[PDB]
């Protein structure tokens, strides 16, 4: 059989993307998303137009709270319903926004540290239980050190999570499973965003004064599944275009 | 009058190292404590016998919760309504044990996560909110947060969403004025001892402190983004 | 219209490794090598059989020295001699041994600070002169912060090759030419070491309790020069089954 | 009796902060310099001053050659014939200018690399060689991973000095010899550099929008040698008012 992936959050932008370049190498994927209902199915029926039998579906709310270990487990379950079989997890869904330090303060927590890292963690557990070319990835931040102003709790969840990737590589390495990261700087720049602050970001990036493609970002998530990385754990990619290394 | 600080599980162990140190250097100390209390309160009677009145306790769990927020504000208010000011806040207290991969889960968050880095961030908006003066943060970070002990992701994960904490709280308030800094102790078992380069002993919670009390003082007035390892070499030792 | 690569130090080991997989990928390549003669002419006369003129030698002491510049630019000379062109450069060669601080000690400065920082940057100087997917793959160490004992040296190389990559890629980008690295953990340990000692290496990698296989870093540095890789740059990836993880 | 110090640089901007603090807290010092005889000269007059026959000069030039070894021994025998001892060297010197990869370059490498980087290991080797609370300090920079444009070498030197600081930390902490490093962001700025430009790296710094005096970076190298540091060996203390942590 063809192998089958989770991607979290793949609606739209990059989780679409990583979907969609899974599906092209040959992976059954399962369409993890939490409000794009519409973009789900319509991208799990483009998908299973290409190859029938080879796209699901499934909704969850990953903010924390004393349900979210269910509600992995559902994620995962509904993998192996689908396919027999769950080969990758890629960690993609992430909540962005502001949490100044100087919705209520309970509410930004959960939604920023249970979707950037507390689900990570219980969708890497319950994929682990549920177990050969067996790996995790995880959509870190290549910006991590050098925050964006009034991010604390945004940045405190994307360290935690690249804590989470090392740990996770090393304790499930003697399993056979794998734990890497992907670390964007600047890609898909919210169209939410307006025109000249676009540029202005753009204007930063030393290799070509643009954003990266949601397909660069989705081209080193393959690598990292691929037979070419099979000695790889515990590594993060950074695909940045050299934007973590300028100076203010 | 004397400056004023915030040591939250200033009980015991390296807390309490801290609390004292910082006494020793005039500040008055809230002792915070969640079960300690005998030995929370045994510790400002000391305090307080060397200096009257320089040395009050503060109860709060912070377990990650609804009520975290509320906990977390009354810490520092505790420091203003004893002493007028809050010059320090020393994130100390953590939570250690492991959570395999292979309590409750979400009891096991909210006391890894929401101890060891929700809290610090909860007492951070708190101290920052309520601002010659030299105010600083200081997080008890881990040196052996890249190489990390096997089946303690969520400490894991927790120690360094701290370390996130801790540079995106000096980024945003330095205009304010506050510098954040962390230290990070490496063991502070005969096993573990050996392996540390320099002289084949854990810390004192007396070195740890030390390196709160330079944080802290005028000396480290330009630092802030900074984590001083207190690991005698032990994260440079390969496997 | 074939690319074409040098690959410093690709007479054995994972120099050659590299080599033969960037040729099988569609590479013409220089095969630089200093004392190993005979195994370089035998890999060229080898992937000169599977596609006539599509590999040559080039010998060259990288030791720091006054002709250092004049070697490297020699290196870089003899690709486009050879192919018309330079697409990748990979700096591979490195020398190490102990230099305990408690051969003269400038006679180990040059060779160890040399061949693993001073010839990778006047070989990217010389790549850079001299000029599309343009990329250079230096290969760092990935247990640079958790260093050998009586290593400074080595370990100090090492170092400058990282502050380089990074350096390289910030100043290239503008170019378009992309610098990055690959970090190997243990991988194709010395013939004449003893099993029992190999081995207690091997037990300390938690991937597989193994050494990498010298494909398995080339894997790593034909993703770096891949159209794949085309938003990477000064990005180092870890290809040590987990092993800089591992606490003492 | 006073400890002694060596501090190499010392004439003039930092390193004559460094090697006032370190009279004022007790030490006997050699106050090295290259050029600036005039300086060290007056520097030791005011320090001997203040307490007799507590401040030699030393002069030397720290580029890298075949005599750098002996110059570096010269140093640190200079601390034991006068003063009988040496527990403290600070490695301040440091040469800096840009080397764009697109003064020969052989003279380039070993200023920049040689008085950056070799030089303080050929101090390290001696001043261990020649041997309470034992200490070395070198001074790193905090904007290593974020470097200027076409500073490659200078990068490269300071990133090996990094090296150098975990490797002989590792080494030299079973004789009792800590290591350590400080890493200033801006410090003094020069009056050689426009108001505009000056105001220009001012206003990048979070805490405060202004460079660090000399005395707040000595006060990071009065606090690793100090009785207070005992347990730290291979830390780098970032004195760098938040600099390093502001994005592009
Ligand atoms: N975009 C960049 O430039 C960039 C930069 C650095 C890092 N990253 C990382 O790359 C990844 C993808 O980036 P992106 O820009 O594509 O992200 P995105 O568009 O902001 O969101 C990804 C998905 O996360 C899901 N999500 C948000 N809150 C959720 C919750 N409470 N429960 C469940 N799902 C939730 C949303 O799904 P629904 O739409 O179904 O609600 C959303 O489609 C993220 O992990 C991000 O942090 C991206
Ligand atoms: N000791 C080391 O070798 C070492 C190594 C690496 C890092 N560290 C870091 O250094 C710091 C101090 O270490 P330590 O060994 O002194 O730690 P500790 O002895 O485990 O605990 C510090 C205090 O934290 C408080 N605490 C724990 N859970 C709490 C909760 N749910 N609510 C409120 N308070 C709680 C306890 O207070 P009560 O007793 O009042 O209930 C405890 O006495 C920690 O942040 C730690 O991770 C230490
Ligand atoms: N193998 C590993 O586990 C490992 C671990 C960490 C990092 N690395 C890095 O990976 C790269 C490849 O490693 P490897 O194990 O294959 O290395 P290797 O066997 O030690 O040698 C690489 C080649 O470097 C060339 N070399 C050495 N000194 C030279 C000089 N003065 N001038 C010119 N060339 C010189 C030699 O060419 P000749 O044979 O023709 O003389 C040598 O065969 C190196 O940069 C190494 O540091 C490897
Ligand atoms: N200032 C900053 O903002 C900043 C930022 C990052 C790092 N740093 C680091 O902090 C340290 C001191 O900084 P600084 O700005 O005071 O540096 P500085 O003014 O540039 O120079 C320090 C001294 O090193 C000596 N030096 C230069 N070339 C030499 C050679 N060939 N042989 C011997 N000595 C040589 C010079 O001595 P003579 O004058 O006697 O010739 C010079 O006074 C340096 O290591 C620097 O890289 C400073
Ligand atoms: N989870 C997640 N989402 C996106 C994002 C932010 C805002 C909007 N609108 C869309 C995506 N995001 C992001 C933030 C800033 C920029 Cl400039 C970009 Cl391009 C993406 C991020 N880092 N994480
Ligand atoms: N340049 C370089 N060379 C190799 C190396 C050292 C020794 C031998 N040997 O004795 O055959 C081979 C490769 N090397 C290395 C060091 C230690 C180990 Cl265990 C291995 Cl596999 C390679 C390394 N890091 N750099
Ligand atoms: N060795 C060394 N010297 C100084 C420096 C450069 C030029 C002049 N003039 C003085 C110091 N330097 C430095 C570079 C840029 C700035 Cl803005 C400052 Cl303040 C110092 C540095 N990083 N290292």
């Amino acid at each position: 059989e063809a192998p089958a992936a989770v991607v979290t959050g793949a609606a739209k932008r990059i989780g679409r993307a990583i979907a969609v370049k899974l599906h092209q190498t040959g992976y059954r994927v399962v369409i993890h998303y939490h409000n794009s209902a519409e973009a789900a199915v319509s991208l799990a029926d483009e998908l299973n137009k290409e190859r029938s039998n080879t796209a699901v579906v499934c909704q969850a709310d990953l903010t924390n709270s004393n349900v979210l270990p269910a509600s992995c487990e559902e994620i995962i379950n509904s993998c192996f319903r689908a396919f027999g079989r769950c080969d990758v997890l890629v960690n993609n869904a992430s909540a962005f926004y502001p949490t100044p330090l100087v919705k209520t303060v309970e509410t930004q927590v959960a939604e920023l540290i249970g979707t950037n890292a507390i689900a990570p963690f219980l969708l890497t557990m319950s994929f682990a239980q549920r177990q050969s070319n067996l790996s995790i990835v995880n959509l870190c931040d290549a910006m991590v050190d050098q925050p964006c102003m009034a991010f604390s709790l945004y940045n405190m969840g994307k360290h935690a999570l690249v804590g989470l990737t090392q740990s996770a590589a090393l304790e499930l390495a003697p399993y056979g499973i794998r734990v890497n990261g992907v670390a964007p700087g600047v890609s898909l720049l919210p169209v939410a965003m307006g025109e000249e602050e676009k540029d202005k970001w753009r204007r930063k990036v030393p290799l070509g004064r643009r954003e990266a493609s949601a397909e660069q970002i989705a081209d080193a998530v393959i690598f990292l599944v691929s037979g070419s990385a099979q000695y790889i754990t515990g590594s993060i990619i950074k695909v940045d275009g050299g934007l973590s290394l300028v100076h203010a």
